[PDB]
C-alpha cells in the first residue's frame, strides 16, 4: 500500500528541472499525476485558466496542485487556486508575499507555502534556532568562518544570537566553522546537495501532509515546512 | 568589574591537569581561589576532613567547592559537602549516582552536577535532542557514518529517533556524516578539542551560575549544565 | 580563437549521460562534432561499420573518435578503429585489457586510453604515489579511516606503502582521515563530485592533447591521463 | 633494541614546551640525554660556553646537539657548534640565514637545519610541490578558499603554479577548499595539530637520520627534512 495511494497532484512547472524531480518523487510515493499543466502531460495555454482547472478539480476532488514557477506568477497563480478552491503546495520564491497570504486566507483554502522544501535543511535550521533562543550567549566569544558557493542568512543570525562575531540550481555547498576564543575548540558543519531530489521528496512530503489535514477537516488552513516536520514521517 | 568578583572556590583536584585548567580559567574570571585542597595551594591529608572544611566555609561563606576527582571518592566527597553545608560544582564521573543525588537532596544543599562541563558540546546535544523530539522521523532513511578516537552515544540515540540506521584526556575528535537514501545529500558535523580549557570555562560558568541561585535564595537546589545554559551568558 | 578550433570528434556513446556531458564540454572548447554515431546526431546500426567510419575518416582526416561504451564492446570497438586507422580517446572500462593494447600497438595507431578521465583526481593520485615512493615510511604508525558511497584502492595502497594500517553515476563522495599514533595530529582529505562534467572536461583535454601529438607526428602512439597532465594546460 | 640506542643528545631549550616534547620523544626512542644545557638537567650560564661543550663532546663523541631557541641566538649558537665540531639538529626560526649556512659550511660540520620539523607536513608539502611542477595547469580555473588560525604560503604558491586564483604554539588548524569552475567538483584538505609531539618525533627522526650519515662518513654535511624523509623510516 503506497502512501501516495489515493492522492493526485497537478504539477504546474512540468518542464522545469525541479518539476521533473517532483514528478519522479511523487511517482515513487504512489501519487497519481494528472496529465494537464500550465504556462505524459499536455501543457495548456495561459487563457481559459479557471475552466480547465475547475473541471479538473471537479473530476478529481482529491487533487492537490504543486506550484514551482516564476515570482511574477505567484500572486497570479495563487488568486487562481483560491477562486477554484483547490489546495496547493507552493515552493516558488518571490511575489508580494503579504498579498499572497492575504489572497489565501480570504479564500479559507488549504495550502502549504514554504520557499524552502528540503525538509532536512529546515530541521537543522530549526534546531539551531531553538538552541539560539533557549541558550542565549552559549557561544559568546566564538568566531565564525563561512564558505559557500553560487539560507545561511538565518544561520549567522542565530550564531549572533548565540554570541558569535562575523564579517535552485544543481550543486550547493555550505561549510560553517566555529572556533573558540583560545582557538583550542572547533566545531564544523558541512552541507552538500547534488540534484533537486531533496526538494522533490519534501514537496511530496508536504503533499501527503496536506492531504491528511484536508481529510481530518482541520481548522488551520495554511501550513509551513515546520508544520510538516512536526507531524512526523508519513512515508 | 570582573564577574568572578566576590566568589571563592576550593578546587579539590589541584594536581590533575583538569584542576589546573580550572584554576587558570577561574583566575581569568576574577574568582578567588582558597589555598587549601584535599587528597599557592597547601594540600591536606584525608583525615580531619570536616574540621578543616567547616572552618574554611565559616571563614569564607561565599565559598563554592569544585570537585574533579575519582569515581570511588564521589559518594564520599559528596557526603562531606552536605554535612558542612557548602555548595559545590562536581564534574567527576562515576559512583553510585542514585546514592549521590540522595545524599544531596536530603541535605537541601545547593549544587551543580554534570559529568560533562563543555557547555558548548551540551548545547549541540540539546539542539539535536529537541530536533529529535519535535521532528520525529525527519531523517528517515538516511545512513550515519561515524569516526571517533580514544558522548556520541546520545547522538546516535537521536539520529535513530530521527529515523537513521547504524552499526578526559588531551585531544578529542568526532566526525558524523549523514547521507541521504539516493546519496545526493550529505550533512557532516565535526568536532575537535585540544586541551581541557573548554571544560574549565564551563565549570567556572556553573560556578558563576550557582552563586546567583544561592544569592537569589532559589528554591531548586540541584542543577545541571542545561540549567546553566538557559540562564544565559554570565560573563 | 578557441582551442578546440580545427578538431572534430565522433562521440560513440551519444545517448549516455556521459556522452552528453562530453558533447557539452567539447562544444564549449570549440571542438566540432560530426553528426554520426554507433550502437543533431544520426545514430547508425551496428553493421556496415567500417564503411561508414572509413568514409567519415576520409572526409574528416582531423577526426578523433571518443569512445564511452560497454565493456563487451571495448575489444570490438578498438579492432574497428585500428583497421580504419583513426585516432581515438577511450575511457570505457572493461574488456580484455591486454588484448585491447595488443590490438592498438600492432596498428601503430594514436590513442589515449584511461578508464579514469577526471584529470584532477589523477593528479592527486599521482602526487600521493610520488610521495609514497620518494618518502617510504613517512606515515609509519598512522591509522587510516575511510568513508565512501555507492579508485580509493590505490590510495590505500599508497598509505600502506607510507606505513599506514587499515581494515560512473551522479554523485561520488570520498573522505580519508589520517590520525597520528598519539592521536594529536589529524589530516583529512575529502572529495565531492556532482555530475560528469569533470570527466567530460578531461576527455576533451585528452582530445586536444592527442591532436597535438598527431600533428607533431610523435613517435609514442599510446598515452594515458598522466601523459596528458604532463603536457600542461592546453586550454 | 631501541633505535635511539647508542645516541646522545644535548637539548639546548630544556625549559621550552618544545624542548620538553623533544625530551619525551627522544626518551621513547632510546636516545640518551646528557644533563647539561644552555641559556634531570643542570642548566648553565652563557659564559664558558666552549669549554663546557668541548668537554662534553670530548666525553660523549656520539653527541648530537638539538637547538630550539631564539632567532637572535641562531647565528651565535651555530658559531659555537662549528668551533667545537659537534653535529647539531636545529629547528629554530630566524637569524641571518645566509650567515648561518656560511658558518656551518666553512666548518665542514654535520647538521640538519629545517625550521619545520613536522615531517608529515613536509611530505604533503613536497607532494603538492611535485604535483605543481610535473602537472602545470592541472587545476587551471579552480578557485581556492582558505581557513586558518593564529606554511600555507607555499601551498598557495603551488596552487597558483597549478592554475588557481586567490585573494610554535598549542593548536594549529588549516583547511583548504578547491572548487571547480562549474562548482560541481570540490576537494578539501584539512589539518589539525594539538601539541608539539609531531615536531618532537620529527626532530628525533632527524637525529637518528644524522647519526647514520655521520657513521657512514657521508660527504654531504648539511641536510633538510626532505633528506630525512627520503632515507625512509628509521624507527
Amino acid at each position: 500500500v503506497l502512501p501516495g495511494n489515493g492522492i493526485s497532484i497537478m504539477v504546474n512547472g512540468c518542464s522545469g528541472k525541479m518539476g521533473k524531480a517532483v514528478i519522479k518523487a511523487a511517482d515513487s510515493a504512489g501519487v497519481n499525476i494528472v496529465p494537464i499543466s500550465f504556462g505524459e502531460i499536455t501543457v495548456h495555454g495561459p487563457t481559459e485558466r479557471e475552466k480547465v482547472l475547475s473541471s479538473v478539480f471537479e473530476k478529481h476532488p482529491e487533487l492537490i496542485v504543486v506550484d514551482y514557477t516564476i515570482p511574477s506568477a505567484v500572486n497570479d497563480n495563487a488568486e487562481l487556486y483560491s477562486k477554484v478552491g483547490v489546495p496547493f503546495v507552493m515552493g516558488t520564491t518571490g511575489g508580494d508575499r503579504n498579498k499572497l497570504y492575504e489572497t489565501v486566507e480570504e479564500a479559507k483554502i488549504y495550502a502549504v507555502i514554504s520557499p524552502q522544501m528540503g525538509k532536512q535543511v529546515v530541521a537543522f535550521l530549526a534546531a539551531m534556532e531553538i538552541m539560539a533562543e533557549q541558550f542565549p550567549g552559549a557561544f559568546s566569544g566564538y568566531s565564525l568562518d563561512v564558505m559557500e558557493s553560487h539560507t545561511a542568512k538565518a544561520v549567522i543570525s542565530c550564531f549572533q544570537e548565540l554570541g558569535v562575531s562575523y564579517d535552485i540550481s544543481g550543486h550547493a555547498f555550505h561549510l560553517y566553522h566555529l572556533t573558540s576564543p583560545d582557538e583550542t575548540v572547533s566545531f564544523e558543519f558541512q552541507h552538500n546537495v547534488c540534484g533537486r531530489s531533496i526538494y522533490a521528496e519534501g514537496t511530496v512530503d508536504a503533499v501527503l501532509f496536506l492531504a491528511k489535514k484536508i481529510r481530518l477537516k482541520a481548522d488551520q488552513r495554511i501550513y509551513n515546512m515546520i508544520d510538516v516536520l512536526r507531524e512526523g514521517n508519513m512515508r
